[PDB]
């Protein structure tokens, strides 16, 4: 409801699973939203552009009092079925999306913006001990996806993601013309970016029983997360001190379930839980203490952070002013065409 929290749902569909998490923590980027409703759709087709689709979800998620539609966003893209949508992960969802967003933006005003917002920068290393060769990839990343079997927490989750492995043994590295060789292996993070979205590892592939196994462990994750110690070159101008932003969390069964993000829109600690369509009001533990894990004696599966520097810059107030008036104009013309029945 919009009057208690300020916000409003997204109906439900239970097809979707992540989606509606997604469509919330997307839409609360604020940098992003504003990005979005910049884009030059007054040329493209209604049914099938994921461009306007996403700006008429952001469009009535700003604007309206009931629940918000999904149904012309999922016919865009072309996952109308449940199998579409548990085929793919959270991330793969996200550069669906953003990868047809940046596509539209380039030319524009708001080019650049998915990279601004989303995009850092790592060297994954291979060393050789004894002889002198190194391999030195630079590679972007969207997203980071963290380890946490056996980690307590992120802090140890980054520790083994950045930590160096060892190429002996039956496992050595083939070096080209220096032959069969001892080896150090290894990634290390050059830049990390304004939104920072980190899937935990939920699934593992067995042994035995041939089939993905679930983690249900206790993976603590903090309000502050500072960062700059797995940086190879920190910044005194710029900490990479981050805070936390959205918790997007599964439970029930793995074949369907009940998907909800929690949210920290303003990140001035003001949770709300965002369960489909009925937003509400929920403590800091209920979103960060008690969506650790399976303690009797429901998981995080993603998480958001922003960087403290960039975070009045990636939540600057949106207001109806910065939607332009020809999407305006569309967007009505669609609401007063369909309610004309
Ligand atoms: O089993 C499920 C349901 C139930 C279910 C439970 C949980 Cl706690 C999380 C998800 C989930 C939902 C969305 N994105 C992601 C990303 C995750 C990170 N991760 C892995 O763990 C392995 C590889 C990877 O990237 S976990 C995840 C999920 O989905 N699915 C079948 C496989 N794809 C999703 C649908």
């Amino acid at each position: 409801s919009k009057k208690h929290t300020g916000y409003v749902g997204l109906k439900n569909q239970g097809a979707t699973c992540y989606m509606n998490s997604l469509l919330q923590t997307l839409f609360f980027t604020n940098q992003l939203r504003k990005a979005v409703y910049m884009m030059p759709t007054e040329g493209d087709d209604s049914s099938k552009s994921v461009p306007l689709a996403l700006q008429r979800v952001f469009y009535e998620l700003q604007h309206s009092d009931k629940p918000v539609g999904t149904k012309k966003l999922t016919k865009s893209f072309g996952w109308e079925t449940l199998d579409s949508f548990m085929q793919h992960d959270v991330q793969e969802l996200c550069r669906v999306l953003l990868d047809n967003v940046e596509n539209k933006m380039k030319g524009t005003c708001v080019e650049g913006t998915i990279p601004k917002l989303f995009r850092g920068k790592m060297v994954s290393y291979i060393q050789c001990k004894e002889v002198d060769y190194r391999s030195d990839r630079r590679e972007d990343y969207y997203d980071i996806q963290l380890s946490i079997k056996g980690k307590k927490n992120i802090f140890e989750s980054f520790v083994d993601y950045v930590a160096v492995e060892q190429l002996d043994g039956d496992n050595k590295y083939d070096a080209g013309e220096h032959g069969l060789q001892e080896a150090e292996k290894g990634v290390k993070f050059l830049t990390l970016p304004p939104v920072l979205h980190l899937q935990l590892m939920r699934f593992m592939y067995d042994p035995q029983t041939d089939q993905n196994i679930k983690i249900n462990d206790r993976f603590e994750f903090p309000e502050q997360l500072p960062l700059d110690e797995f940086l190879q070159k920190t910044d005194p101008k710029d900490p990479a001190n981050y805070i936390l932003h959205a918790v997007l969390v599964h439970s029930g069964d793995n074949h369907g379930g009940h998907y909800v993000v929690y949210l920290n829109p303003k990140g001035d600690g003001k949770w709300c839980k965002f369960d489909d369509d009925v937003v509400s009001r929920c403590t800091k533990e209920e979103a960060i203490e008690h969506n650790y894990g399976g303690h009797d004696d429901t998981n995080a599966y993603m998480l958001v952070y922003i960087r403290e520097s960039k975070l009045s810059e990636v939540l600057q107030a949106v207001t109806d002013h910065d939607i332009p008036q020809q999407l305006v104009e569309r967007l009505q013309e669609e609401k007063r065409i369909e309610a004309q029945k």
